[PDB]
């Protein structure tokens, strides 16, 4: 087998064509020689241009430099040849692997369906690399990733005296699977004898007396976090986990992952909320390619760097592009903020099953505007939604009016007989056939390509991005999401976002997006609701304020701070107990868009 790219930098901060004669380059180049293009003269910026299109990487003019501003490498036998699985001729293959590390938090982010979990099954011992070949054995594994720290994990998973425990990329299997309490199962699943330190860390001992299925999103979640690490491995693979936990709990569950790294045991992440991200990882893994054709692992980076060189799009380390315009987010003074008319406007609210209690404040909707809700799960973000949504009528005052809600629920499940095109046009056929939404809904969210399976046929991520699109299809006044941040990627996430924005904006409707993911907030959101109390207990709903002035109010009870990095924007945390934390807390602004 072969492959090979030539790549060629020149550190032009080192080069000066003068000193050299003429650009010594296209001189002593062989290629120009036999009158070719493999070095071209910028006679403006005055430097030197390396066509690696031509280059046949013979590296004469790497060695005549009378400095060294020239480097020339062959992607021979690294690229090409790295080739780890393919599952038979014109199916998936995947290209290198995570490089995990032990006693540190190693963070993968890339959009889905790029071979994040191929790499899980090939690291559990229950698939063998065939390096793109026909093995069958280790060997040839450990010899493929001689001069790297991979081969030793795979000379101990073989012995098999490491296994990994994997939280999965869809959780509500085990309610379907495991019957009984959490209280049991975490007695049952135990074997660290850590148990006590988990379940009060996480916050489980309320939530030991429901059953499995009786749980909400938050809950389930974090019980299996526990649950995995009851389990007994030293490899700990979580693979999503920032599905459906709130603001509060994301932020809480991070602290939880990395006191691993304390203990010395080996963290394998997927996260695709950035600030959660840099807080966690100490490695991070940039992953590219489009889905299903292939996926290829990057050199594993410092966090920040890492971070900062997969919003640019383009690659330092690899000298890739995979994405041809750069990820960006919405200050708040790159806006116009003015005042819109007034849709409506809903007066004191309480509602009270019995089991939780919610007051709602005296407030106004607008019209035109994008409001994101926040607080931590089961503060009664929800009560208030499903009031104007119709399936629980207000116990005392009004906000069942003629608008028209449509409704985008909380879990995902499908019941509809059809494929992807039956279930959107009986909405309104007429909008599937506009330009618009297919060019800020329908078509970045893939699935012009969707159509042919049934919605049953249709797995969570895509299915989401289906309810998603649905519920914002729908002929209504006013457009109530509750929660579709989970099982969205990085990519996923952002793109819900620019359509979000775009299409509110445009014909002038509110919509409400029950949020937790800091991007998607501080792209969409002109105004707030915050929500306090204690959770499980009371909620007060306090009037919609700005954006600004919500995220200060909010960040002052989780203690935690956010600046704006330097590096290239993007929302950085602070970590609790830092300088920036110390000066943002002190002078009572929490935030910064
Ligand atoms: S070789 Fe490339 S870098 Fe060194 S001087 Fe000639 S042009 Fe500038
Ligand atoms: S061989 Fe080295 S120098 Fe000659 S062209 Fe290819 S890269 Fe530039």
């Amino acid at each position: 087998m072969v492959r090979k790219m030539r790549i060629a930098v020149i550190d032009y901060d080192k080069c000066n064509p003068d000193k050299c004669g003429h650009f010594l380059c296209e001189r002593v180049c062989p290629v120009n020689r036999m009158g070719g293009e493999a070095i071209i003269i910028d006679e403006e910026n005055y430097k030197p241009i390396i066509q690696e299109a031509s280059c046949t990487g013979c590296g004469i003019c790497v060695h005549k430099c009378p400095f060294n501003a020239i480097s020339i490498v062959n992607l021979p036998e690294q690229l090409d040849e790295d080739c780890v699985h393919r599952y038979g001729v014109n199916a998936f293959v995947l290209y290198r692997l995570p490089i995990v590390k032990d006693g540190m938090v190693v963070g993968i982010v890339g959009p889905n369906g790029t071979g994040k979990t191929t790499a899980v099954k090939i690291l559990a011992g229950q698939l063998i690399p065939n390096l793109c070949e026909d093995n069958d054995s280790w060997d040839n594994v450990i010899r493929a990733f001689r001069g790297n720290e991979l081969q030793n994990y795979f000379e101990r998973l073989k012995n098999g005296e490491i296994r990994p425990v994997v939280k999965p990329q869809y959780v509500d299997l085990l309610p379907k699977a495991v019957k009984g309490k959490v209280r049991e199962l975490l007695k049952k699943v135990d074997e660290v004898g850590k148990f006590e330190e988990v379940v009060k860390e996480l916050e489980l001992e309320n939530v030991l007396d429901r059953e499995l299925h009786q749980l909400s999103g938050g809950e389930l979640q974090r019980v299996a976090i526990a649950a995995a690490l009851l389990r007994k491995a030293h490899f700990y693979f979580f693979d999503e986990p920032s599905s459906y936990l709130d603001i509060r709990q994301r932020l809480k569950v991070a602290r939880v992952i990395r006191r691993l790294a304390n203990e010395g045991k080996a963290v394998l992440v997927v996260e695709h909320d950035l600030a959660v991200l840099d807080y966690l990882s100490d490695v991070i893994h940039v992953v590219y390619g489009e889905p299903g054709v292939y996926g290829i692992f990057s050199k594993p980076k410092g966090t920040r760097n890492g971070i900062n060189e997969f919003l640019q799009g383009y690659l330092k380390d690899e000298n890739v592009r995979f994405r041809p315009y750069e990820i960006r987010f919405t200050k708040l003074s790159e806006r116009v903020d003015v005042e819109r008319e007034t849709l409506v406007e809903y007066p004191r609210l309480v509602k009270d099953y019995g089991s939780f209690k919610l007051e709602v404040e005296p407030g106004e909707i607008r019209k035109g505007e994008v409001i994101g809700i926040v607080g931590p799960n089961g503060i009664g973000k929800t009560t208030f939604v499903k009031m104007l949504a119709g399936v629980e009528e207000p116990t005392e005052g009004k906000v069942e009016w003629d608008l028209t809600v449509a409704y985008k629920p909380q879990y995902i499940k499908a019941e509809y007989e059809g494929t992807v095109y039956e279930l959107l046009s009986k909405i309104d056929s007429s909008k599937l056939n506009s330009n618009f939404y297919k060019t800020e809904l329908l078509k970045p969210l893939g699935i012009i390509d969707l159509y042919d399976r049934n919605v049953e046929d249709l797995s969570g991520g895509e299915l989401q991005r289906v309810a998603i699109a649905a519920t914002l299809l729908r002929d209504a006044d006013i457009y109530l999401l509750d929660e579709p941040s989970a099982y969205l990627d990085v990519e996923q996430r952002l793109a819900v976002s620019r359509a979000i924005r775009h299409l509110m904006e445009k014909n002038e409707k509110t919509a409400l997006v029950v949020e937790h993911d800091v991007l998607m907030i501080d792209y969409v959101s002109d105004r707030l609701i915050v929500f306090e109390g204690e959770p499980g207990r009371h909620g007060r709903a306090l009037p919609p304020m700005g954006m600004r002035e919500g995220m200060n109010r909010f960040l002052a009870s989780v203690g935690i701070t956010f600046r704006r990095d330097p590096d290239s924007g993007r929302p950085r945390a602070n970590k609790e107990g830092s300088v920036k934390d110390r000066e943002q807390k002190a002078r009572g602004e929490y935030y910064y868009a």
